[PDB]
């Protein structure tokens, strides 16, 4: 492990949660029960190495259930006296009323915090972050805003709700292979790592073991 | 392992070629100079397996950056589309930003386009002069331009609109297979890949076969 060679933002896939329960022969929520502290506990790590950024998918826009929904307002307890600053991303009108204000709280309370800064994308997809900036693109060339002219790669960074800088490596747990409509245009060069290991078995030296192979790998973005 | 039930529609980053031939002590062009003749070969091989599209990245609007040399070399080289594809059976697309390639690759682009048009079996889509970023903010550009001509309303963008403005189109890929070892995406077709299975391989393009196309169809499935 070289720490001048540090990715500053790693985006985390957490899969394999229930697979994790039901395998083990538990309650499915007893995988979900792992989530947060999980998190926690990954953020936790990869503030000490100096990690600056880490964006998790928690639910997406795609996916018993009640459970789930319940269970996330348990952000509040997790992370408001942790010195993580964290930030939601999804469709929030989406969910319950009272999910809805404790991601708020969640958010409101954390936001002073100047360590590491948690994104957490809770009932999110890349299509719907890419259809929402261009329906602001487009609202803002109906009033007169923007031409057309002014469309480009950096209008759009600021229009999408994961913002520059980018991952500069993905981690999936649960063995597939597929970013499962997560942050699309936001990858379009980051590092990506599978790893079989199950979200709730994923320990400190799975994430720097992540982190080795992440080094070892030379990154060229269409050039060299 | 293999069942005879096969994806519609596989992505190609055929990478690896500047490698291939440094290893065997050769200038770059011959690395170069096995694209197409391998592309080639892939689809005739996926034909017979009963794969339907083909969409293979060729050249990025980030490739401009390499050496002028190299590039130069690339934009000649991409001229022998006709020549490689005209007769081969394989129904011809392009997908990127033509209008800023040099003419006469803008016409013999065209030209392999037309005369393939007919071929009633393996649709072929080379990128070239393509990148995700691209595809999108020219999608987001032409739906900007409805909206202003009264053409469409903020509330009718949505999810199937959008598949529709992309040069890359449904369906998308179930399988995107990069050859070369490097674990990513490098800008190729970020929207259309949100679901799709991903096959990184080690081995160079120039070098890749049957076998290593087969193992990621088994990986496909397995699923
Ligand atoms: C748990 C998570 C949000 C990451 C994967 O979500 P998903 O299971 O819906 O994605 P897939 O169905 O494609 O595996
Ligand atoms: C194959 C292709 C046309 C573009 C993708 O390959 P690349 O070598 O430009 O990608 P990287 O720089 O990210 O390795
Ligand atoms: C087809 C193409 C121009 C890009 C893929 O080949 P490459 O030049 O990137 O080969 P290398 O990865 O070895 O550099
Ligand atoms: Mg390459």
């Amino acid at each position: 492990l070289d720490e001048a060679l540090m990715p500053k933002h790693i985006a985390l896939i957490m899969d394999g949660n229930r697979r994790w329960a039901k395998d083990k022969g538990l309650d499915v929520s007893e995988g979900y029960k792992h989530l947060f502290p999980k998190l926690k506990e990954i953020c936790d790590i990869s503030s000490k190495l100096g990690i600056q950024v880490i964006t998790a998918f928690a639910f997406s826009t795609e996916n018993e259930v009640d459970f789930l929904m319940q269970m996330f307002e348990e952000l509040y307890d997790e992370f408001s006296r942790s010195g993580v600053r964290v930030s939601i991303i999804g469709c929030k009108t989406d969910l319950p009323m009272t999910l809805q204000k404790c991601i708020a709280l969640t958010e409101e309370t954390t936001k002073g915090n100047k360590g590491l800064h948690l994104v957490i994308a809770l009932n999110y997809g890349g299509y719907y972050d890419i259809l929402q900036a261009t329906k602001s693109i487009v609202n803002k060339a109906m009033n007169g805003l923007l031409d057309v002219e002014d469309i480009n790669k950096n209008l759009f960074d600021q229009e999408l709700e994961s913002k520059c800088p980018n991952p500069d490596l993905l981690i999936r747990t649960g063995g597939d292979q597929r970013v499962s409509n997560f942050l699309l245009w936001q990858l379009a060069y980051t590092e990506f790592y599978f790893t079989k290991t199950l979200f709730p078995d994923f320990g400190e030296e799975d994430l720097k073991e992540a982190i080795i192979n992440f080094q070892q790998r030379h990154r060229r973005f269409g050039g060299h």
